[PDB]
């Protein structure tokens, strides 16, 4: 459905701030001015054959879930352009370091939950996002996390979050981005450590096939880090599937002191009704699951 990507000329935005910059491109804080319109809309705006490109666009404009960010517009002059909602809070690689150890347990089980989500949905559609990492998780409320940057690795490298057949082959499967997933769990257990860091990326191909694998995060009980493990095997299909992997997390949910031990964590619990109203009447109105509370 072309319907869901709008083609914006320049005229009608400008990137006002930077609030990012990677390999891919670069993100701004930005301000949409509809035609006619008096009112400066805040937007995101990254900027990087156009009907190689545009047939690409498509496919991001047409990702609708509560925990993948959809692409909106674009605008094609000599460079590409893409226009996103913008989310605050940031991505969650940010948040987790400037919050770090002051995380409770509930919300970093209810973001492995969130994120299995958008995974399983892109699964479900065939997509691969090829990825995934701590930095292309956003935050738009603290309860309330997605995935961004979809399409862009096939559209235009991270050894470090890549799976050993994406190293070797540049094999890139539903069951690749697992492996990122566990890295990514990983950072957020965490709180945001850099993965093999002082190795040389040259040699983490070496490292794997050694057997060797991030270390157990503090707070991580044996059962959780025991999915890590899994999500890191040699063999892809020995790997768990998403779908596997958000009803892990949501029991883990349900009683999250016995899977993750953290420090102060009994005043960390999840935002009152009263809060999450007040979140979502602001800044989070659109249709999503529930977060899986403690029984």
């Amino acid at each position: 459905n072309q319907a869901l990507l709008r083609i914006l000329k320049e005229t009608e935005f400008k990137k006002i701030k930077v609030l990012g910059s990677g390999a891919f491109g670069t993100v701004y804080k930005g301000l949409w001015i509809p035609e006619g319109e008096k009112v400066k809309i805040p937007v995101a705006i990254k900027e990087l054959a156009n009907k190689e490109i545009l047939d690409e666009a498509y496919v991001m404009a047409s990702v609708d879930n509560p925990h993948v960010c959809r692409l909106l517009g674009i605008c094609l002059t000599s460079t590409v352009q893409l226009i996103m909602q913008l989310m605050p809070f940031g991505c969650l690689l940010d948040y987790v370091r400037e919050h770090k150890d002051n995380i409770g347990s509930q919300y970093l089980l209810n973001w492995c939950v969130q994120i299995a989500k958008g995974m399983n949905y892109l699964e479900d559609r065939r997509l691969v996002h090829r990825d995934l990492a701590a930095r292309n998780v956003l935050v738009k409320t603290p309860q309330h996390v997605k995935i961004t940057d979809f399409g862009l690795a096939k559209l235009l490298v991270p050894i470090k979050w890549m799976a050993l057949e994406s190293i070797l082959h540049r094999i890139y499967t539903h069951q690749s981005d697992v492996w990122s997933y566990g890295v990514t769990v990983w950072e957020l257990m965490t709180f945001g450590s850099k993965p093999y860091d002082g190795i040389p990326a040259s040699e983490i191909s070496s490292i794997l096939e050694k057997g060797e694998r991030l270390p157990q995060p503090p707070i991580c009980t044996i059962d959780v880090y025991m999915i890590m493990v899994k999500c890191w095997m040699i063999d892809a299909d020995s790997r768990p599937k998403f779908r596997e992997l958000i009803i892990e997390f949501s029991k883990m949910a349900r009683d999250p002191q016995r899977y993750l031990v953290i420090q102060g964590d009994e005043r960390m619990h999840l935002p009152s009704p009263t809060d999450s109203n007040f979140y979502r009447a602001l800044m989070d109105e659109e249709d999503m699951d529930d977060v899986v509370d403690a029984d």
